[PDB]
């Protein structure tokens, strides 16, 4: 029973230029303009450092995914709109709201995201799991799972509230709906759910996020509608892309996804499917008249597939938002994803098995990622000497080495974390430690633990 | 003889899916999805090659320019139409095509630049004057002036056009508007006119050029009303981002950049640049209360810099267009730019003198800019054994490595360098020459003379 | 000489093939879409047959629980015994039907494969090796640098070769000498041979038994000591 006119609320936290601008065009602007933004230049996506100059990275996808969240909400506001936009206001203007707040909310996804993709938060979990250690008195209370279980989603959450701070507590200080459509998980560490498998949010926001929730209807465990619609396009971006850039680096081929997607138990009858393969063996037979190396065939077959496959999937989408639309709004919906209502489904979920089984384990894929696991956690490790002890008083970092490497961690980082609040100071210290890590590039990652590598030669004897 | 919004925005494409898609919202998607835009993220907006992950490059140089050219459109669009668009049909949705053609034009405005920023096309240009004589019979045509004046926009125009080539000749086949909006020099290396200072498209492109024309009521020296919306945004969205990299690379201060506009003979009784350097004033004022190192001190100030002037120069673009539409829809415009005509002509012109001063004519630019040239110049004259020939007869090219550099370029602009048209051998070759170096990136162009040097070791003797 | 050439034929073919898949440069349903996409084993019989053994093998061996490599490499491996089978066969039954005509006189046979009922499924992996085999990357990037090192291998060489036999004294430096006695002293036995030889045949003779003998890593390291030790008079 949620009504629109607070779910696209447009005010902002902060109590109280933007000539001919929505406020949520101006959390576009703000999100776009942010260092962050441009940093996912260098974070991977599946590839990591990867020489391929076409090959999606994290910027590229969440421009992609931010494309794809406009055009369902120019097909949401300039039409449709008296199926799904019942009983707004008309102070709001959706057809430049709608569509620019989903833009917003899919180029501000994984920006939070650390370096070397999933597989380097994995990392990250890992070394949080050895050096908070669970037994121990200091780190047994379950808020540190926050760093135990260790996502992007918090973290990008943190970055748009707190982290990106200039004079005030509010960081980027945006708006209630685009803050709101951003939590991908409406729970904390501490809560138990089994409707969402992941904390959205740290301990720190927690607060924060409650005035979210009071100032657009949401509550713990209720996703804002738009979040569903992000989170399709996510997947679709994501399963769609990593196969292209699977075909493109030679790992597979075209006619490899098409058996892929041809012998799927459930995409064996599924109309979509059929459709897709149909709509791309006709263009493939067209193009392989041409006298082309197979390389070049697999590309352009695939570009074709890029094409049918995204309008089909985000048609599905498009469809089941709109007669799903009532559940959405309900205050107890229980939908996990978009894609599952929509008759894509089978489609994604092969497309999804495919990147798995032909991308994310391959042998360099692997061997890249293991290199990276060891950068990410020789880095936590260096930057744990100059960082434990600094919040609780115990005077271990006093060491040369432990003061310099205090210096190189980010200024607005180390200010958030000398803040004074009500958080643990072993709490605060792994925060610290979490955002220096999660807001690296890869190449960024590496620079530094090669230099405090070689400047740690003494005190490492 | 005014043309009419009709024409000008033709969603008609050169080439004799789409649910709820309009035909320029699908041309922004063809262009975000294409290779070279995401390319863009490893090729030199100023700084080459920074280690720096904030400094803007390309991509993100062309996605700000689209955001500021959507926001022009919106303003356009929804705020100012009944002054701005007049005699329009109902077929053609202002809101829908309007934000979606600038943000396009905008994207895709410095898709064809070569490596290493202007300063690499220089480069190119040089080599192209060495290895193409004017003396020479076979290069004293006018025609080779294209590539001893090469430039990225006309580059641009011909793989928008023909270098993304699956199965046709028609390359992305965009629309008529797309197509005429981008064209930033309506004008030919042949043609001498005195309104445009460098060519706009190379002879390949003489015909297409042509066509839209006839689709789209313009001619030869007359300019797309949007081409000078999409100038105007690019200039903005480099001269205040330039100075924003200046100033967080450490060449330059917040109170550098203040005292330079301060100092400014124009900006020194410009509103603009008064109303900018007040509120930038009274903002910094607030921000050096706070404990704060210098770095992060100047670059939250010129965090807020960049905020109030990008408004102002937006507000002052928008409302020159306003002002002068019925002289840019003139069949005889004569407007130079957007931006000397508005009241933020000073302010931008500052800017640009602060960025040329501190950001170029820098000693780690101006050394890794003659690293660029002396690797692009190695580069294309290793390409050259295996391009020279090819098209006019000589068999010079039959070495192995010949044979093994002309296998190492792209299959695309080798497939559109065999296609059969009149364009002569000569200029065929140095186009193929050309579209092969001008697309490369930065990392991409240092790898590959790298590996090609060590391959030439034998034939080098 | 049919039966050598037909057995290397078809020994290479389906090889270079299971070297391809087994690189990870193509995938088993590649060169099964290969074959049947194939103008000319569209409608061959032995074509058809094995591609129809490989298909009933291939969706039994993807019920147990195997990685895409796996896979391919165990679907290959059973591809090269139907399709090895299949051509024998076939280059047997093309022998014997024509065993008259090759023992003519005047026998005009180009290869026993040709003849038989496995040319189409010959040429098509031949084909496909082609494609997917050789005008590849890495392929084709190692065999510029080993045309380099012969080319610079045999230069050198001929500084020591030349004008040994004709009687022209160039080679009398002492890289000459000491790169003369780095050739294979059976070589050279040969070469002092006296026959009726022109003596310039015979020093490009010994110097391509010289270089055609070699190994790649042989050869790889006699360029580069020798270029270590040509540092002086190639000044
Ligand atoms: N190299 C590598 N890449 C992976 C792996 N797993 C996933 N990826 C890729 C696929 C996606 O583009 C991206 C993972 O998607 P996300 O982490 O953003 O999913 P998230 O849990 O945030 O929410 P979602 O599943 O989309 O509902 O990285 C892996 O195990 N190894
Ligand atoms: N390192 C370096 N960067 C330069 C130089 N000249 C310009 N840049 C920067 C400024 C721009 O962001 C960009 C050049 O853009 P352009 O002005 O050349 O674009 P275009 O001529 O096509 O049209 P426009 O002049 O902007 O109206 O690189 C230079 O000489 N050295
Ligand atoms: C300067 C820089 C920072 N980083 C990472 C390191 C830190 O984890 C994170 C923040 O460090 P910062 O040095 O504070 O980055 P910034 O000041 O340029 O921009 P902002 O503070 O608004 O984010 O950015 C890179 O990955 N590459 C870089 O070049
Ligand atoms: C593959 C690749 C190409 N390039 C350059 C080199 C060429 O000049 C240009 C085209 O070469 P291609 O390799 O043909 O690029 P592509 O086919 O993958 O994508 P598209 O043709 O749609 O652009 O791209 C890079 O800079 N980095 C790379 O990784
Ligand atoms: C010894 C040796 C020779 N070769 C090449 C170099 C010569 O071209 C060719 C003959 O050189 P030899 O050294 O004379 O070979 P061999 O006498 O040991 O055996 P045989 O004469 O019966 O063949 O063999 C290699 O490739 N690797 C080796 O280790
Ligand atoms: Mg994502
Ligand atoms: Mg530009
Ligand atoms: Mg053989």
């Amino acid at each position: 029973s949620m009504h629109w006119n607070d779910l696209l609320n447009s005010n902002r936290r902060k109590p109280k230029t933007s000539k001919g601008r929505q406020q949520i065009e101006r959390d576009y602007d703000r999100i776009l303009f942010a260092a962050p933004t441009r940093r996912l230049a260098d974070k991977t996506q599946v590839f990591p450092l990867d020489k391929n100059d076409s090959v999606r990275t994290r910027l590229t996808h969440s421009h992609e995914v931010a494309n794809l969240s406009r055009g369902i909400g120019m097909r949401l506001a300039f039409e449709l709109e008296d199926d799904v936009f019942k009983d707004v206001s008309e102070d709001i203007c959706l057809k430049r709201d709608v569509p620019a707040l989903l833009a917003a909310i899919g180029l501000v996804h994984d920006m939070g995201n650390p370096p070397f993709g999933a597989q380097g938060a994995k990392a990250m979990s890992e070394w949080f799991t050895k050096n908070l250690p669970e037994h121990s008195d200091n780190y047994k209370d379950k808020i540190y799972g926050d760093f135990r279980h260790f996502d992007g989603n918090s973290q990008t959450l943190r970055l748009v509230t707190k982290l990106q701070i200039l004079n005030d507590t509010y960081g980027l200080n945006l708006t209630y709906a685009t803050l709101a459509s951003m939590i991908k998980y409406p729970r904390s560490s501490e809560s138990d759910s089994s409707l969402w498998k992941k904390h959205g949010f740290f301990l720190s926001e927690k607060d924060v996020v409650q005035d979210i929730w009071n100032n657009t209807g949401l509550s713990e465990g209720v996703r804002h509608p738009f979040t569903y619609i992000m989170e399709a396009c996510d997947d679709i971006a994501y399963s769609v892309l990593d196969a292209e850039d699977i075909i493109k680096k030679g790992f597979a081929s075209f006619h490899d996804l098409i058996d892929f997607i041809q012998s799927n138990q459930f995409c064996k009858e599924d109309d979509v499917a059929k459709r897709v393969i149909e709509n791309c063996k006709k263009i493939h037979a067209d193009y392989a008249q041409q006298k082309l190396s197979p390389a070049e065939l697999n590309d352009m077959s695939m570009q074709m597939f890029r094409v049918y496959a995204i309008a089909e999937l985000v048609d599905a989408v498009v469809i089941a938002f709109k007669d799903n639309i009532n559940e959405f709004l309900n205050d107890t919906c229980e939908i996990k994803d978009l894609i599952s209502c929509s008759s894509g489904k089978n489609l994604c979920q092969a497309l999804k098995k495919f990147d798995s089984s032909r991308g994310y384990q391959h042998r360099s894929v692997l061997k890249l990622e293991l290199e990276g696991s060891n950068y990410i956690k020789g880095l936590m490790d260096m930057l744990w000497l100059g960082i434990k002890g600094r919040a609780t008083g115990d005077t271990q970092y006093d060491t040369p080495f432990g003061r310099y490497v205090y210096g190189r961690i980010s200024e607005n980082y180390r200010r958030i974390f000398e803040q004074e609040n009500n958080l643990p100071a072993c709490y605060k210290e792994a925060q610290l430690l979490a955002d220096a890590i999660s807001g690296m590039t890869d190449s960024y990652l590496i620079a530094l633990h090669d230099e405090l590598r070689a400047l740690h030669q003494y005190e490492c004897r």
